């Protein structure tokens, strides 16, 4: 008992579905069935979404994006860039040096 270590909610087929709140679920949609792992931190280019119940790694390979709510779609760009449909756009508010 009870699931892969660190896993709270566990499926015989898809593996972990909800990690304990310490950890971050990574859901690698690997061909073809989906499999979850529980990680202490997310892999490169994943944003780590924290929530009171749970944490999750969300793919966020968006240049100059600070956060993604859902897979590769930015919900907050770095200061001075403009966010439009999940992407980040310069310019660039005194002057722009
Ligand atoms: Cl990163
Ligand atoms: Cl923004």
């Amino acid at each position: 008992q009870a699931c892969a270590k660190g896993c709270e909610l566990c499926s015989e087929v898809n593996g972990c579905l909800k990690c304990s709140p310490k950890l971050f679920i990574l859901l690698e949609r690997n061909d073809i069935r989906q499999v979850g792992v529980c990680l202490p931190s997310c892999p490169p280019g994943y944003f780590d979404a924290r929530n009171p119940d749970m944490n999750k790694c969300i793919k966020c390979k968006i240049e100059h994006c600070e956060a993604c709510f859902s897979h590769n779609f930015c919900t907050k760009c770095k200061e001075g860039l403009y966010l439009h449909k999940g992407r980040c756009y310069p310019a660039c508010p005194m002057e722009c040096s």
